[PDB]
């Protein structure tokens, strides 16, 4: 019943509020708040850094040849000559500062020598463009980055199950990579979530526990080609200990499985996240094959990934049960 | 009483001196200088460099001119030809320069086929402002990028409180995210700061003793959606296992909190901390819950994030004690 | 017999089918196909981003030129005056497109203070082609970088060997740099890989199964400035641990050796990979030395970096007889 | 008296002989080579890229001219219009070529509508132009941002020592930052290197052999704020068990130190070394304090960071004669 913690795509069902502090710690960490915003907004602020930059100088260009006369006499004479060529309004000055910090620089309007302002804000626009462009280059490069999108190239399963390996009763779910390039220091983790009351009387909204995938011995990382299949050795040791079958299709838990690892192009860290309810979890069930040898190669058919097949010898009780008996 | 070893905002209070030999150090490491001086004098630096730039090219293009008999005859005739157009004094020289480097060009100054040093000159400025552009654009790109900056969107809480948990007395913090976007492989550290002396009757000003938080099984890395209460179980091989709430109220140390953990955006691991005083640690307290369920998902009320309550069951005595006597 | 996982160069042998939601996936991890498709086409890709937004743009002008009737008077007037001087047909069109975008910007072809329209599209290109210009410049950089390229100049030997040391039987196998740049936190995994029918008849096309090389104590962590000889010591809890001379000559299974560590230069994560099949591996064999002392100094001799020498002394057993014998 | 693996400064003393298919490899990880050469060749080589590419076109845009007649007539009139205004020799034709490729573009000598050929040669270019620009920049950027520059402001001591620290004999040395910035994710490792025969009669040039700081408890992970020193508890399970302080002074072996870690600003993994003959370990000595309280903050006086003073009450024996006898 509960709703999930989260989602089956790996995103996180929750909500933050009355945090009411945030658009100062949220100005601090400037870079950070602008790499997350959708790219419409991102593209939007950075357009309107250049238009308000070159508006800026395109006004100042323009009270320059405003005060200094140029507008009347543009083009210069022998006797005469403005601050810039050819700002005879602010259209032209507009131009012309556009020219100046795009680099462009038709040439039409064209600083001269004459009015040492003039010459400074060439510099210092010339200086402020390089600033900006570095900014935006850099938002965009780090926005283009973000490693988080090659989540949708991993694959978790749809559904985790319960069945015997090598004697043990187990919790099992599946991952696999949907490109050419590997994951590098790949590795695993899960957790158990659900409500709980302590010993004490404390209530924890969503306790988290962890679900042992082989810690210990290292054998949390895992080396992916073709699709793997995670085992949780259900023990003593394991939160699903006295978790039957029939308790499992009335029980109210989750299980937040998570795979770590590094894009082998960029080497950036990616967190591939999926979910699996009580009700998502098939007891007594076995995933397919998707390995077959060729005659040159091995090779994957993702057409059977998520499929499952049932194994009657299953025990149907508890992982506690099935060891207290023997 | 003593003076802390880090603040609450994470920043350490521990000043350096007697490096003598810094600046050749500094030197030899001057991409990690360059990053961490602060904006303002970063911003100059790289204008300095343009200008500095800008000024000696101009220099040398206005001597050529002055060699050449430019100056004299800048616009050149069917005769004469300058080595670059319009160069008519030192203006006109800098702000071919500038037009050059920042390959503005708007071209009224031009340089022509006539000397091949100007022309050697216009090569190697332009090889220049190439060099000087990616330093430039680099230093703000990282210094833009720094990860330190996603501290003042991670939360540690004001206080930590002493108080029981499933039959154990355990030391607990807290930390939240004030983001949408996660902390990738995210752990968490503890250390006791106190002065001491060894039973050989040597004098540590400031040893750093580990606050066992997980770290053998794996539970020292946490998976933070929604605020996290951190546990350091107090038992035998804890250093706080003689720590009484009378001892904790009148004994002098400092316990330092750190979350370090990769921004989604960038993975880049980041290092949040703070500080407790024995002062500080609120002896028979929990925390006040702030998730909790709504129709379709969850929410995180960060106004009862620092909030506590007492306990009155908690036991008064320490950990030693408290298995002395059982 | 069996073909294998992965080849001698690193390679994984591996095909995946019925893969047929890839392109939507391959969409939104954008960013990570396009660093991966190979040079010739990602060049090409970029190519055509810029003629396309460059005959675009020289479209429009064209058009606003057509309109305004400027390709019948394209110099202009005293009473006449065109959006863009000399736009006189559609390559004079695509040339200020190209001299906008480009920023080259020569002139003769230059936007004027008429066209508001004209106005705006130099505003929107000189955006558009930042945009683009960082795409393209972001994309080249990070294939550039791709760290992958560093297992070149890492060597695993062409043969894994057995053989006693300490007392002890191990698997052996060398690993080397050729390189004066280190590799920075360097460590080493390996695993076996073979076809299992579990107890309760469950078929896995290829378990990967782990060979210790000393994770639980840290010793996988390895700093190598010569070549190295990586240990597995085959006892009880290793794979091998009933694996004879007779057994590993008639024996069909895979041994892949991964190492792991980051490019001193940028400190990414290259992961160097290479195999054995059971054939490859030689028993009753050692490495000869490549170290050998010099006057100041220590030198490698990579002439001998593969080269193997038999040991008879060497027990043609398992080590499981071994120790069932004494 | 063997000459040592690596140097107090942290440079590895060994040199590669005949790694004879390096340029292949070197090749196929060109990125990598290029960072690695030092400054003055990179610049130089990135110089000559421009160079060749301008000469390159220069040499193309002067042929078309040539076949076009434009040397004859380079600025045209009623009847004739050249591919690029103003090309009259080579010399021009490069000047043409650097203006378009820098994208300076002063307009003087530019491209006009009459040859497609030209047309296509200024869009070639300009694409050439942004690659090249692009791999200089990177090259640039991934070299100025090399991590392992900030172990110059890393620092080890000159010596290690032994001494007695809460009832056990311990190798001790320091470590200390010399910025305000901090080491993340920082820690350390040692190893005793010294060449060795097996039981078996196997030669190892220099076995590297761990010496334990920890890492088993996580204890080899350090927070740096001030100085540290870093133990080695000599015991039954370290290599030093059997040393006394007459075997030190006369026995011949080096303990090579590392320190890991990210650099804050970029969180790039630095690796910092040092190294410790068996002559320059102090028996019997201990570091003299830098860490003092202030008014309202520490400091570190690192005037008295190397220093060290004998402690007569040191044990003179080895650590397994220590415990033999009690
Ligand atoms: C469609 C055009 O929309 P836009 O140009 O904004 O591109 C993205 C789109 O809106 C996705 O739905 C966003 O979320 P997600 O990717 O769906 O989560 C994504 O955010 P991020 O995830 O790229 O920041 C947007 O960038
Ligand atoms: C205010 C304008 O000052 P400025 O433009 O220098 O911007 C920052 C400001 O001065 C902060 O107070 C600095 O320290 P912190 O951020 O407060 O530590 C920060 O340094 P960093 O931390 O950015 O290097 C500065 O960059
Ligand atoms: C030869 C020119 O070919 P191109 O310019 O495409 O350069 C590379 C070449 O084709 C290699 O054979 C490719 O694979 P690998 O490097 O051999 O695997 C490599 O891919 P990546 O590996 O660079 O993406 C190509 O980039
Ligand atoms: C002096 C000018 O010499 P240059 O401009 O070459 O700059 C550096 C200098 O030569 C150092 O001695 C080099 O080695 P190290 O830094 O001393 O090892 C360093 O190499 P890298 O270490 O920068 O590649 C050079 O970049
Ligand atoms: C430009 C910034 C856009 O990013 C914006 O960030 C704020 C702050 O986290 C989010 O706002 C979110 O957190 C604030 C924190 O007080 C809550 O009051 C609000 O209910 C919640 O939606 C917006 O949903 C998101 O659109
Ligand atoms: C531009 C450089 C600015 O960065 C500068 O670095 C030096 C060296 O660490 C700092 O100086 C600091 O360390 C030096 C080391 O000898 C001490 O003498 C000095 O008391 C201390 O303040 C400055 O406080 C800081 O402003
Ligand atoms: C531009 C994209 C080029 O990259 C291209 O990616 C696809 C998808 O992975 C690869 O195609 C590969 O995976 C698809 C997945 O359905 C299979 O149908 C196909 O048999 C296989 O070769 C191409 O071999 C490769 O050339
Ligand atoms: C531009 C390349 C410069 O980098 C160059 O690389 C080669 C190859 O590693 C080095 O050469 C080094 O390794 C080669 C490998 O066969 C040895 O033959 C040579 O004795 C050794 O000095 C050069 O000392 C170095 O200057
Ligand atoms: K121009
Ligand atoms: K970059
Ligand atoms: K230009
Ligand atoms: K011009
Ligand atoms: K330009
Ligand atoms: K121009």
């Amino acid at each position: 019943c509960r709703n999930r913690f989260v989602k089956k795509n790996g995103q996180c069902n929750v909500e933050f509020t009355n945090m009411d502090d945030w658009p100062q710690r949220y100005i601090a960490d400037m870079f950070t708040t602008c790499v997350d915003i959708r790219w419409r907004y991102m593209l939007l602020l950075f357009s309107l850094a250049f238009l308000v930059s070159w508006l800026l100088f395109g006004l100042i260009f323009w009270l320059i040849a405003l005060i200094h006369g140029d507008l009347e006499n543009p083009g210069g004479d022998d006797t005469f000559k403005p601050c810039v060529l050819q700002v005879n309004g602010f259209v032209a000055a507009f131009l012309f500062s556009i020219e100046t910090q795009t680099t462009i620089g038709y040439g039409f309007r064209c600083v001269t020598e004459e009015c040492p302002l003039a010459v400074f804000m060439v510099v210092v626009q010339s200086i402020v463009g390089c600033i900006i462009d570095s900014f935006m280059i850099d938002a965009i490069m780090a926005k283009m980055a973000r490693p988080k999108k090659r989540a949708q190239t991993l694959l978790f399963s749809h559904n985790a199950v319960v069945a015997m390996r090598d004697g043990k009763l187990c919790l099992m779910w599946r991952v696999g990579n949907l490109r050419k390039s590997h994951i590098v220091e790949a590795h695993v983790r899960a957790q158990l979530i659900k409500p709980r009351i302590t010993e004490e009387g404390e209530y924890i909204p969503l306790d988290q526990i962890d679900i042992d995938v082989g810690f210990d011995k290292g054998l949390d990382r895992i080396f992916l080609v073709s699709p793997i299949t995670i085992l949780h050795e259900i023990n003593e040791d394991s939160p699903l200990f006295g978790i039957s079958r029939q308790d499992l299709e009335t029980d109210d838990f989750e299980i937040v499985v998570i795979l770590e690892g590094m894009v082998e192009a960029t080497a950036m860290t990616t967190q591939a996240r999926s979910s699996y309810l009580a009700s998502e979890i098939l007891w007594g069930h076995r995933f397919e094959p998707v390995l077959f040898e060729e005659k040159n190669q091995y090779k994957v058919d993702y057409s059977h990934f998520h499929k499952t097949y049932e194994v009657p010898s299953t025990p149907r009780c508890s992982a506690k049960d099935l060891v207290e008996n023997k």
